């Protein structure tokens, strides 16, 4: 469990909040956690916990465990999460969210 960043009772309501499949989102996460509020140097000690390569990106492959950061055991995500995630943090074409264009996908 992270609880280096944001509270227990912030995250465990988002989970439920949006636990289901294709149910949660991208840029709704932050509302009943908190991240935003977080700054995007606090918001990078989540990234180190995601990088399941330690090769210094959150690649698809790892980003599907999404759920798995603030659950640690719930499910993976769907191409229509994955790929929206990817696409509201990463822009760049590159597949691998990193740690410049992380926290960029928070606050803003
Ligand atoms: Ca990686
Ligand atoms: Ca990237």
């Amino acid at each position: 469990s992270l609880t280096d960043i944001l509270s227990p009772s912030d995250i465990a309501a988002a989970l439920r909040d949006c636990q289901a499949p294709d149910s949660f989102s991208p840029k709704k996460f932050f509302q009943i956690s908190g991240m935003s509020k977080k700054s995007s140097s606090q918001l990078k000690e989540i990234f180190r916990i995601l990088d399941n390569d330690q090769s210094g990106f959150i690649e698809e492959d790892e980003l599907k465990y999404f759920l798995q950061r603030f659950e640690s055991g719930a499910r993976v995500l769907t191409a229509s999460e994955t790929k929206t995630f990817l696409a509201a943090a990463d822009h760049d074409g590159d597949g691998k969210i990193g740690a410049e264009e992380f926290q960029e996908m928070v606050q803003s």
